[PDB]
């Protein structure tokens, strides 16, 4: 059909040794059985940090998406064709990024970013590069999750670390020498806020595209990807935060140009699940604190 369906979802699967009461094991089952995550070609996952919950989620997704990477930064073995950048076996947490596909994966590279900030500096953040074979066409998908806005960053502003990380992605793409007739897609939680910024040419939002040499997609669906006013987990953690637009799937302008590319923010609600936290009982109807972004690429 000349249509690629790529989805990205930050799934809030924090390690159960630090954040034990967040329904990780249960949400792995709910997500695996959910409707919204069906019918895609490729799904990018962020925040699959918890060992068990993530194996279980990746295991539930095996039926529709049997071609899978390992989780970024969890190992450096032969599950990866190559491991690049500042990878370290001693930093406590992995990078939380995995890519799953219905189509065979010809090549799997992990890259760990050089610079980090605050708690992210204990992480192994980066990107996962995949080259995917979809009917005699090769498409390239980079899945990432950039430095978060953190108070504990210090004199290092988080925006400046993100600019660095984006340059790392772009240099990897430039020196990968990918034919300009193939599609190069970059997806994930970029931690760069579209809201109130889509009309300033010097915003961090406008710079992201310039730094990646990437085109601006068309936007449909909900107006925020992280939204304390509609989402039960984000309301619990940050009841008075304004809504943020942080998650993206975008195409490199130096390679194949789509006839169109759409980013649609979905708002699916899960079955009720409940947790006990600080002696009180809480019930949620969300899969995660982020909403998923479904991208449609017309090739
Ligand atoms: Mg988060």
């Amino acid at each position: 059909n000349d249509t690629l369906k790529v989805m990205t979802h930050n799934v809030y699967m924090l390690s159960t040794n630090l954040y034990p009461n967040w329904g990780q094991t249960e949400r792995a089952d709910l997500i695996g059985a959910a409707d919204y995550i069906k019918n895609q070609d490729v799904v990018i996952l962020n925040e699959v940090f918890d060992a068990s919950a993530s194996d279980r989620l990746l295991g539930n997704l095996k039926k529709e998406y049997p071609n899978q990477t390992a989780v970024l930064g969890r190992s450096s073995g032969s599950e990866w064709d190559k491991t690049l950048g500042n990878y370290s076996s001693s930093t406590p947490e992995d990078g939380g990024v995995a890519i799953v596909s219905k189509w065979p994966i010809a090549e799997k590279i992990q890259y760990v970013f050089a610079k980090g900030c605050g708690p992210d500096n204990l992480s192994n953040k980066g990107f996962v590069y995949t080259k995917i074979k979809k009917n005699d066409r090769f498409v390239h998908v980079i899945g990432t999750h950039l430095q978060a806005e953190d108070s504990m960053c210090g004199k290092t502003s988080p925006a400046s670390v993100r600019t660095n990380q984006l340059k790392e992605i772009q240099d990897f793409i430039k020196n990968k020498n990918i034919p300009n007739n193939e599609y190069v897609l970059i997806g994930g939680d970029m931690n760069v806020n579209k809201i109130n910024a889509e009309n300033n040419n010097d915003s961090e939002y406008a710079s992201m595209f310039k730094t990646l040499n990437a085109s601006v997609p068309s936007y449909t669906g909900h107006t925020a990807t992280w939204d304390a006013t509609t989402n039960s987990i984000a309301k619990y953690n940050f009841p008075d935060s304004p809504a943020e637009y942080l998650d993206y799937i975008i195409a490199s302008k130096d390679h194949a140009n789509p006839s169109y590319i759409e980013n649609k923010v979905l708002q699916p609600k899960s079955p009720q699940w409940t947790v006990t936290s600080w002696f009180q009982k809480y019930t949620y109807n969300d899969y995660s604190d982020h909403y998923p972004v479904e991208a449609t690429i017309s090739m």
